[PDB]
């Protein structure tokens, strides 16, 4: 079975009866609640359905709060959706209006102040493209240079305009709050520009007194210019290709992705690859040949996780999207799970020991690798190496099981806290023995530390056969 | 400028006035005439427009005749197109009929004889799926299991159904004939299953007395089971992913592609990657992020050429499709033109010498590599190595220039036959100096052979400064 | 300090007061008692002197019993020594007689039976050479082809001709017995030809009820034809270059040595390089430039140990020979202790774990590597890798400390039997702390096993700071 | 045949009739005339005998003038020799006197000016050692700390103290002159310290109007501190281990040798390894096991040439020494001629092309590699790579044939000045065909350049079959 993790975005297509369950049953490892859309009641109900289904199935499922960030949007159209055709003129305004095909509203209120003639406006990541002709008072007059349908509150991107808006708005702060108290496992911040942007998120966490993993969404050129520092300051990164493809040249993204996945793995942080991986599959029962290739290539690049956005949130074949994504990942991994090697020899205690542990296990044809961890960090330095062996994490903190649902090839087991390393070995033996694929005499390699209960204290590898007294 | 070659399929969207010109000006290296559709007048006019534009611009543009092969398809619907929706029952028949939504005709006349209940029927390379319920006489009664639009005469695929039809039908033979006498540079055979299938093509060529390079289209499991032998028996291969993705599990294709590109490069044969690379761009002015990834990955896999099918033949932005494909290729190549290395050290005189020539040029920071070739084989063994240096082919046979338009990173120059290697050197200097981007004193490495005008006789490398007396 | 081990042969030059002491104080790691010369009281007293000085200094010193083997020699001359000069006729006979210049006897009693005209006889490991002319009944009539003095009972070599003789003679059996009861740590067998020859040695040990490590001396073509099998059947090997250089062409020896060192290291068996390493130091206070090179090259080849024969047994500067040998070894090792890598990845539990432990220690800037062993196998699989870190063996069996004095770069510490991982680790802390050299808080890697007190139980690595609570 | 070159030193043992002949017939590639000993008539007659035997046999034999340098010495003793035994006092003085047991003179006239107490004095490259006690006026008062005999004019070494003495002495200048006019091919300078020391030598050559190759003898710590610069300023280097082993710690030499050979190979300059390689053979018909190892190791280190000093100049088996050295070299080379790879990719035109030529030849199983060279630079960049293919140099300047007799694995052929590429290739065919072992159809790779007759013209490779039309 599968090593690569699957992240699904929830929405209207996942609201019908026990559909969230079906996704979890079909392979969903992380559930993304997008806070760009929806109402607090909708999120809460979604989050409950995940917890029920996770707990009802036995399958770890993390819950990811995606914060809108400084996203610029359109208002509502009187029609709710119109068609903007090439050759037509449209006025985007800062001013409150009844929204229509010829004049529509936007959230960025500095638009007229900051937009100059020539500037480009991309809608829905390139579905329509406009160029600014002039600024007539509080409107921006643009001529449509690529025609298509636009709908209420759709995202617009103004490449090259210095956009001034806070890392976290009040909507963002108030959604962070609601999501932290709801119990989510992780949080993603949109439109990250600096390594210090996490500090603001952290602050709110400290006010509320509850911190979680913060994922950086890489969708700005500034992000890519400070990639290493962002990967060290944040806990994870998402290659957010949609906005990244209109903020950068869309032809540059394939290489940015590859360079960003490598960077995460180097520093042992999870990486998600997102947006239009199976875009075709919103309307079609099978994907394109390019889409299948895009997924297989995200695997061979070394992605911890791949994500589906519209394909599950509003799509018509949300199960087939998750199912197919898994078949492809599995198809690639059957051939080889080997990933692009690291460019350095590990230097941290935990990194070095997890490296050695991988060596021993693979060379002895061990049945599984087992790692004990408080923060998940030990387990992530082994995950990044992409072993074909089952990697099994053992931890006392249940939240870590949900946090490790987006870390590559890792299955977690929650256990009572131990105060002796032999205790730990017995625990492993107990848990493993209840599993179909495990038996007595079977060989496993266990990574551990002492004194137990201490993060980073990992310092021990043990080659153990299930049930024997080799301790 | 670009090294990766772009192959476009011509059709109705290229028959608007001076459109073929625009494509060649925009980057088309090979023009694919698909013999599935169109009539001889349509093809002939297209082929002329390519020769005019090639000759008018100076840009080499090869002409590829794609033979339909044993393709199975539907008839014409009375309304021209219908929608087959999930749940509906449809009868495909051997019998001639008036065609409709409830009963349509097919070309494979053994369908009722060879199709059993359970078997699946995919339409349009996967977009509509049926399963066979029963055989009533000369009908096949199916239930539509995935619903969508079907149009007149569309292709159907009966996976893992032993289909008996000749490698080349009479239509195919008569299209080979028409295309050989029209002057085309290469020929592609569809649905290749054996290495001996080229023999049949060759035979007809010998009857008609004009041989060209034969490309194998890899879209059958048999093809992939005999991949090495097919790549040695044919002159080129195309990874024909549409049919390949319904004849094999669509998740297996990404790896077959990569394995097939490696195999072509090993044996120094051109390889084309085809079908849905930028599928989205038929209707949209920009592609998806998966499509862009699919193209970048075909480059990094090592493809000589990438192809557009519907994106130029019936699409709405055929110019933008070609332009975009080139921007991506170029984006990847600016970073690095490195391909996955060969798995062997060359053994053949031509291979070894072209390898050494690459070495010398790169190590001396040469301005260009120059190779002389009768058949193009010397030039292809250097192309496969993917050098960042300009590779420039010199040949006396003009058809080779068009044959090398689908070989990676190669530019050709036609020259008069010389009878001394001395005279070859001066020829190179003459031609190169008429370029804007060359100067006297520039350093160049020249591969050649003596006695001249003999195939495979390549046996000399010369390190030469433009204009100077080092000969 | 030094990592490469030094083996000295004891003899007349080491019998003056506290000279054995001086050698041990000057670096002798193994003492070789050669049973070809000297008598049991000479050996006994030498053995007493080694154990006194070993015990008095704290330096481990192994004791090696070298058995003469099937050595062929001459009988005794009336004058005790004659001079054979070129051109003369000499008759070596199977008959009984007390020698003279013209006719002398030999111990190989099949000389006349097995020698043909054309064969060669070399005396004193080469410097006096005869060629066989005829066999007249009992005598072998030869011509002296390179003249010089022959003495009583001098060793003669019948290169190329097949000698039939038992692996162990009765003298060898009786010296095995005397040396086993005297309490020697290892035994070397001379002129080994087969992997089955250790069986014979083993048998006698089983009769006598005491087994020790058996070293194979490689000085026969048959030995090198069965090199791998001999290295797997024996516990160690010695490249015995003296006889090897007359039994094989002396020009073949350099490469056999290198190939034999590689073979030992691969299968984790100690290897000694012997004979004339510093030959000129018998007369001279300094060696030649070739001798110095030969020693440095035995180091770089990967030898566990280098040996001195005449340089200490009968030489004039026995102390200086040992001191010089150590300066050179040390000079090479300061530069780099890197040895030619293994041609395989370790496959055995103990091999795999000791490799990983080396990795971790070196990556984490550890102060020492510590390994627990019953027989020494675990410790030798790490020694063979040649680490620059201190390798420290911990064992309850004191004889193993003397056995590991010929294994590369290993210092051994004897401890009481421990019944706990805890116990083991605390013992390490105690021992290491009691050196000036170690401090509390220092970082070390410990290899061990459980259940304790079992050979090959090895299954754990522990990263431990001296004195801390991390167990 | 052999690829490694053998250099022999001539002297008293080579002054018999047809003794010089015997060496050339046995394998001598370079003849070394040592200008420390003997007089101009002795040298002349030696030089005549080399040129006769070279010319009479067809074997290239270079002639090397070794200049004494600023060698420091003792004066003459009244009795011609005395014996200094440990415990004695001796006074070495900068005063004039005829020596005796207790007070002898030296040639370095600054001994008293800059000897300090504590300094050491080795006599006869180490066998007699003294320690400096004081300076009384102009005598240097020492204690004999290792006893032995000293004779007239014996060399003394002042390790550690800075000697000020000119790069070339006046004896050296007038021996340079005598040797240049005698017609020697190369010159070696002793006790080189600086890259500017060759300027001195060059200057004198320019006065006298004849330059030859100048070899640096590496026997000083200053030399090794400036090793790279000396190898770039000089044309060759000799690792002069005798004096190097008393001027540096004798244990440091084996690694300096290896480091110096690598440095020569990298910059494509010949390197000789000298002194005591088979020292034992002066008195013995066979060498030691260490000596044989030292020779094999000089081969595997990558030496162009190995040298014999006393073994041929004053030894009793000069012929056997040369023969033995060759058997061992040959034994190593039969196995593998592989040398430690360069630490850089060639970037000079002639380096790069000679590299490629090696590639082509080996990949095509060519019979030989053929290189045209004016000075030998091109030929030496291929020699340094150690190919198993025959390397054959073609040159018009006959002196270069003798200069290339110390370059690895190279055989030279003298040809006329040509002005034609065709000419050159036919010349190769002519010359090669006169060897039995080359025939028509045989494949050879030829390196050359145009315009002919220019050093560094090199710019072409040609793959040619003997006698065929591939020109
Ligand atoms: O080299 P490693 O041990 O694998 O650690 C890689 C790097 O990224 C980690 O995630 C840590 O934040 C860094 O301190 C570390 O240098
Ligand atoms: O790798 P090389 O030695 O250059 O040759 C490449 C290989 O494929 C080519 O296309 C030839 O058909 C083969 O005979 C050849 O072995
Ligand atoms: O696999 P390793 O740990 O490197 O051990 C290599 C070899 O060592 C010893 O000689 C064992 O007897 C062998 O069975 C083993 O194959
Ligand atoms: O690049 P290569 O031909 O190997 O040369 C590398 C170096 O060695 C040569 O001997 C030259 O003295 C240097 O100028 C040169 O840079
Ligand atoms: O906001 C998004 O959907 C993204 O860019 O991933
Ligand atoms: O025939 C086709 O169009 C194909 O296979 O891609
Ligand atoms: O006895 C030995 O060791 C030898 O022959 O070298
Ligand atoms: O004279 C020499 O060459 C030396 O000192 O080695
Ligand atoms: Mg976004
Ligand atoms: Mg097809
Ligand atoms: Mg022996
Ligand atoms: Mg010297």
């Amino acid at each position: 079975t599968r090593r690569g993790k699957i992240v699904c975005t929830l929405g209207p297509a996942t609201q019908r009866d026990d559909l969230v369950r079906a996704l979890v049953e079909a392979g969903m490892d992380v559930a993304r609640m997008n806070f760009s859309h929806g109402d607090y009641d909708d999120h809460k109900v979604a989050y409950e359905r995940v917890r029920v289904a996770s707990d009802a199935t036995g399958r770890a499922v993390g819950v990811l709060a995606d914060l809108q960030g400084p996203k610029i949007r359109l208002g509502r159209f009187a029609s709710g959706a119109t068609h903007w055709a090439e050759g037509e003129t449209v006025r985007i305004t800062v001013g409150a209006c009844e929204g229509s095909h010829d004049r529509v509203s936007t959230t960025y209120k500095r638009l007229a102040q900051d937009a100059v003639a020539g500037d480009r406006v991309l809608v829905d990541d390139g579905k329509v493209a406009l160029v600014v002709d002039a600024v007539e008072g509080d409107d921006v007059v643009c001529t449509v240079v690529e025609g298509g349908p636009v709908s209420d509150n759709k995202g617009i991107s103004l490449p090259g305009m210095n956009v001034t808006a806070p890392a976290l708005s009040e909507k963002d702060i108030e959604d962070l709050t609601f999501a932290l108290n709801l119990g989510v496992d992780m949080v993603a911040l949109s439109f990250v520009r600096s390594p210090a942007d996490v500090e603001l998120v952290h602050e709110v966490m400290d006010r509320i007194g509850r911190r979680v993993p913060v994922i950086a969404k890489l969708e700005k050129p500034e992000a890519i210019d400070n990639l290493e520092a962002i990967v060290l300051a944040f806990d994870a990164v998402m290659v957010a290709r949609g906005d990244l493809g209109v903020e950068l040249p869309l032809e540059e993204v394939p290489l940015v992705q590859k360079r960003a996945i490598q960077m995460a793995r180097e520093n042992a942080k999870p990486v998600i690859v997102a947006t239009q991986m199976l875009d075709s599959m919103i309307e079609n029962s099978r994907p394109t040949r390019a889409e299948a290739s895009d997924v297989a290539n995200a695997v061979l690049d070394g992605a911890d996780a791949l994500m589906l956005s519209g394909e599950t949130s509003v799509g018509k074949y949300p199960l087939a999207a998750v199912r197919t994504m898994s078949r492809i990942i599995c198809a690639v991994e059957e051939n080889s799970t080997a990933a692009p090697p690291l460019t350095h020899i590990p230097r941290t205690k935990r990194g070095v020991i997890s490296y050695a542990a991988r060596d021993i296990g693979e060379r002895l044809d061990a049945k599984a690798l087992v790692a004990f961890t408080q923060s998940g960090d030990t387990v992530r330095r082994l995950a990044r190496l992409h072993t074909p062996l089952p990697l099994l994490a053992f931890t006392a903190w249940p939240e870590v099981r949900s946090q490790l649902a987006m870390t590559w090839g890792t299955e977690t087991f929650i256990v009572p806290k131990m105060q002796s390393t032999d205790g730990m070995i017995r625990q492993v033996d107990k848990s493993l023995l209840e599993l179909a694929r495990y038996k007595r005499g079977d060989l496993v390699v266990i990574v551990a530390g002492a004194p137990p209960g201490t993060v980073g204290s990992t310092n021990l590898i043990h080659v153990h056969r299930i049930g024997e007294d080799d301790v």
